[PDB]
């Protein structure tokens, strides 16, 4: 109920090396050059600038993304956008562009293998169907590491632009993107304001009995296929290292949140589990008619609340 | 749904194979030569008596490690020896029962687990963006596709099985279905180590039908794939690539007997899509079609299977 | 599932217009004119910067008032102007946040809703009883159908626009999809003030096929319809009524240049009603052909639009 | 099983919705519709029946609308018992005239009054504004311009016509229907004294705050679209306001005739605990029948109680 | 397919050399039964009607079951035997039972055996899929059907014989598995002076199990699935062409009336127009398009129509 | 969408037998005893090397005649034996493969199939109507309901069995899932003959909670029953004929070693039902609790299974 949705907050699951597995990831991640890239882009827009933009990140791995950037003199305000699970067309150009054309020198990140970029990271064994488990026996292999570090990387790329005012660069994201969001703040003090739409990669433990669709039920599918005790344990020992509600505590950003009541994809609990670990000024936006789809009225919200802090 | 049976005993696509079809396979299974097979063996405890099980690793193309577990017949040999290969994301605990019981039946087992899926490393980098599966990993260009790697490791799964003392290198065959079949298939194309040939309705054949004709996954990843690629080149592109993997193009080099399967009810792999793989194989062959069955374990073939290899390697 | 494309290429059913099918159109004309727009602006505050954002309303046929968001560049026009027109039952908080991104491309937009679905009034009685749905209202006559007065606000609502001081008359646009992308068409085929025409795989074309192979909603509406009235009569007055509106009937007066797409699988609005529309159209046209999606939003036609609008009236 | 428990149905007795003006609201509007002439018309009916006379009904109503229905009178000297039926939601298929036909066979002069723009009759009531796909909707932000308004005046007037019938027995009158035919049947019965008994399968307009939460299936839901494509807090406000006015809970203590209601315990549409709230508001002789394995649909054993209960009290 | 092929599709009759004969000897162990019918009064909340239940004997000495409503008056009324959808019987259908009664008929629903009431007697030979569909379909003698159409003989035949029934005025109805024992009813017998069948089920078996997408046809697939000998499949479709309207539609000589929706999934419309085009007796078939299987309003029509006509 | 696994481990319905609950089955075991087994071995040719294949038949109750394969490990024994029952519907070809493949591991095996369903015959008249299936023929008496038949089948198979000469009587168990399980444990609980019994998520297991609890067939099958008869009495009396065949009544007359398995979102054999009768036994036991897995086949079980046989009897 929502009663118990506002009041609950799951125990930490991180692990004593938390913050030490990122500060040796944040490492690796410095010792490669970013040597980024832009490219012109053509695109039947009027009033902005569109580019092609790759970088080196973790595991030398070239990231890919759409940037776009108001036609005018700066330094113009900054957005990095996330996408979703599985959810990016054509890089999410057109959603690009309108974020430049609010204003906004946007930059939209392909995550690793799935709207774009190159995932150089070995696969170590068997898994699901999906990104969800690659490399999940071990935080060091897991997928998002690399992910997260790109996201990270991003907004050095992004600040270090001269017609970008690194005072005034947001992130935001829906489920996976809105973890992103929350996970770079919070690998991060680049970022002025976050806004994640029902954030994904939460409450994992919860997640997989409470989920019913797809991706979380992916780690599902793993455990039936190896039915093996201590690979459950170690995986969501991998996943802890990954988990917004433990990552969430070192945001200090303002944060926007959304969370849909009859949402089956992101269940509200996990999200709530996030919000309620944030320890930072923060608003969450409850939708009780809307589930893990574009809900309109949360829209202004984000507009708003960017608009305030950025432009 | 698909075609009819009258039609489809005559339906024979044309090959799509490239001027360089051949030579890429060539230069591949070279590149799979430059690597060490530098296999291990382990013992492995399982509930059975008469068969000693074992967890088997070799180095393959991209120095990754491939897996599988080894079942061998507790008694003096050299026995028959099969490759299974296993479906497309449908291994579990890596299949060990099959293997097991394959071997109580008489043969030296060895069920190779196919990069990411069941088991197995995969080196291969990921170039770009792709569908969620395995479909689409470095579909637009044929160096980087998955199934490249997972082709050759067929491969070199039988150069290490055939070197085993226990294994009658004469009597060594590869079965299996969908994506397991299509292995079978690929590897007897790309070797001469197999004798025979079993696959349960092959998976990865006449790709530009299949597409419009599958109403399931994990073809359909393909157009999922398109969906997100509106470019025209992506498409012309990827279809390319695909053209060096398709049974159509594999099948002509299959020179074993081969013994296959298809429901006419199947969902997954078309039936039009097995019976173009069928009909370009030239070779002692034979296609035992269930009209009632789809894309699932068919009782009967499993007899005609136990036969044939019986008939083949065994007795 | 629908026929093959080299049979939709060339699929061009017969008209089903009736002998007064123009002489029906000028009475609705007349009788639209007979009524005083009597337009209304309204100040709406929005988080966006460098467009405004208004409401608008205006009288209609019926004397209904018509309602829809106005956004427009914020900036010295006169600058060129797009009505936006949504889908069947699609049309959540009058589609601002879409309203106000065509400003921000720099087209002073208005978001007609149609009437009972997304906004504005209906005053027009119910004959009898239909099924769920609008699809079906007052069918058994063209003079009660339900979309003689949506094409009508649709047209009075260039009218309208084309009034302003800061929209350049000669640069004016319709677009929309399914449903919109109908209305789209039927405007620009009862109007002139129109200069060029967008529909995503229009919707109200070919109503005697797209009964007998659609999936799904709206269009088996009409089936439902004809469940719950066996007489065979009524079927035979429900398809005579549908001829008025019907798209292979009115693309022939469509004389602006023409963007249309169509998705391959869309059950729908299945590719055979769209191509029989777009077969009847004698005007400057091309039809994008998406052989993997569906009724949907389709990406690399957006960039179509776009540049097509652009081209047009940027 | 999904709904409360039944021992907590039993129990469940929410607490009314209604608003100060509520009686008042009534109060006026049944003046307006007295304000219209009925000027009912009756036109004979060739049916394939013996023994029972068919007619076409029509009457003037609230906004001056026409009102149809078939009506069915047993062929011989009366008055007879009378009977007023009214269909489900969008449920009206050729006007129901062999249900009419039916009723009329076991002894009652039977209409069947036709929902406006549903099963037929016509609706003079403007659309204010938008509104979700459906007649739930309509006119929804205000009280005088709801779709029910002019809904349940007609069933109100409808037993003004038939009452006034020769061949009627105005002591012996009933209201009897399904869903929204048995919501109809009640909210007539606590707008009008003529009728003398009423019977409700499980009724639907009933508990309308509950019902969106609990509600599986249409058309309750349309009101959860309704609030999707408009998010203004103040809308569903106020919607609910005006709901309130046409909820059961609210309308159910103003029965005074014997009831009797069923309610299938697996239902998703009429959800076990609207029901029950509708029926835990009554003051009046009542009788629910609850049936474990039945769900919204026609409940065989509940037809004996039917035809049992209404033969008693009027036959 | 197309109406226009459907109007002409007439699949070419499997019945064997000894179908006729299979029919003869049935139909005459069925008479070595001695009926021994049985009345017995069952309060209904009715008026103008009075309600029974009556059972009589048949093949294999099953009590076969079914209500009884009669016109509350002098007769003799005419009457119908009414059969009722495969596992689709609820308390009997007690309420159309009565109302048929008050449209004048002098009514008997016969239950079908295992179904909707009634004894079977017969043993299970071997395996067979889930439902009735397969039990005994290994020969025609073992049969589920076997049976059911001899009941529904032997029920026109107590029928008949009551006193307040006039015997030259007897129909037979029903949907789908009702329908089609309605036509091989009056295929077997001549007591029925009309026969009216809604969308007849088990006809053209062959194509049926190929162009039907939901049960109970597809009972005989699942049978297939799980008996994968190909001599059970070609000894299944020969038993079942005994019991086939395409080839028991030949001997209907009563004016029939049927009934088809052209969206219908279960009773296939090509299924159904193939026992259409077999029948040569005065026919007439009603086609709908926008129905499937289910009730059709307008076919009441027709049907109540029809009757009235040729009994009332 | 059951209880919690809390719950579960402590849940113990009150057994529903009635009073002539051992007495019904007393005279059921007598009725069996007065039938001739005249069992009868035919060779059976299979593409397998070190194993004999046989088809069995054998006279049981009613004087039905019950089929099965027979495969026994080709070589000198007496060998260990198991008596496997098939799922619900669930046999193909009399699962001939399955049966080898257990020979293969050591032990003579016989599948028996359920009369009407996999193969054999049933006798038992059909007293009136129920259901589509077999969940509800004859469901109005303990005498006439199809289960006992079944049951006894099940004892019969065990006699004749353990009578032959190739089979070590002290090491014979019964394993079997869903349907299967419920005559594993029936037979041990109605016989002596089994040394030990393995059910995979046993079936027939507390009625009165599955009928409302199951979320698919067959269990509701005893629903579409009473819908189809509405009398309160029909309810009253078919859960009364149930009673004599539940396994929360026969689990307390095992005294056999018992290893059981069940998968938490089975939606077909639901936990409760199956810890319901775990929860009943009085012996050595060990349920294995799977979190990701239903009705369906479990492979880490299936080591479990061959582990415990093979400790057990091997
Ligand atoms: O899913 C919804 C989509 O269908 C609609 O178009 O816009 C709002 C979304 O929530
Ligand atoms: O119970 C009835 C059944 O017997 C009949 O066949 O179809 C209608 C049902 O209501
Ligand atoms: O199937 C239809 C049913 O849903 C409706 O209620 O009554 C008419 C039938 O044809
Ligand atoms: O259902 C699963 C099946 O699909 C897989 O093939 O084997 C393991 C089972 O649990
Ligand atoms: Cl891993
Ligand atoms: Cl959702
Ligand atoms: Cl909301
Ligand atoms: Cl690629
Ligand atoms: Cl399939
Ligand atoms: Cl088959
Ligand atoms: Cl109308
Ligand atoms: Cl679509
Ligand atoms: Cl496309
Ligand atoms: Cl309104
Ligand atoms: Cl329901
Ligand atoms: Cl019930
Ligand atoms: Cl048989
Ligand atoms: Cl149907
Ligand atoms: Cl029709
Ligand atoms: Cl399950
Ligand atoms: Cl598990």
């Amino acid at each position: 109920s929502l009663e118990e949705l506002k009041k609950y907050k799951p125990k930490k699951t991180a692990r004593p090396d938390f913050s030490d597995f990122w500060k040796k990831s944040l490492e690796e991640l410095r010792q490669v050059e970013a040597e980024p890239t832009l490219e012109s882009y053509d695109y039947p827009v009027k009033g902005v600038k569109v580019y092609r933009l790759t970088y080196q990140s973790f595991g030398h791995s070239k990231i890919e993304g759409f940037y776009a950037v108001p036609d005018q003199t700066g330094p113009h305000p900054a957005l990095v956008r996330f996408h979703g699970y599985n959810a990016s067309y054509d890089g999410g150009i057109h959603d690009i562009v309108n974020w430049a054309l609010h204003g906004y020198a946007t930059f939209g990140m392909l995550v690793r293998g799935q709207g774009g970029s190159e995932d150089t990271s070995v696969t170590p064994g068997g898994h699901a169907l999906g990104w969800m488990t690659k490399g999940i026996l071990s935080k060091d292999t897991y997928y998002y590491r690399g992910v997260y570090l790109d996201a990270v990387r991003a907004l050095e790329v992004i600040q270090s632009f001269p017609e970008v005012d690194e005072h005034r660069i947001g992130v935001i994201g829906g489920a996976q993107g809105g973890a992103l969001a929350i996970a770079a703040a919070a690998l991060s003090d680049i970022p002025k304001v976050v806004v994640a739409d029902y954030p994904y990669l939460s409450n994992f433990e919860r997640a997989v009995d409470v989920a019913l669709e797809q991706p979380y039920l992916e780690i599902n599918s793993y455990f039936r296929r190896n039915s093996d005790p201590k690979v459950e344990e170690k995986a969501f020992e991998t996943l802890s290292y990954f988990d917004l509600i433990n990552l969430a505590g070192w945001v200090k950003q303002p944060t926007l949140m959304a969370i849909g009541l009859i949402d089956k994809i992101t269940p509200p609990s996990t999200v709530f589990a996030a919000y309620n670990h944030l320890e930072t000024d923060k608003d969450l936006k409850v939708y009780r008619y809307f589930g893990h789809e574009f809900i309109p009225a949360f829209q202004t919200e984000k507009l708003s609340f960017l608009q305030k802090h950025l432009l």
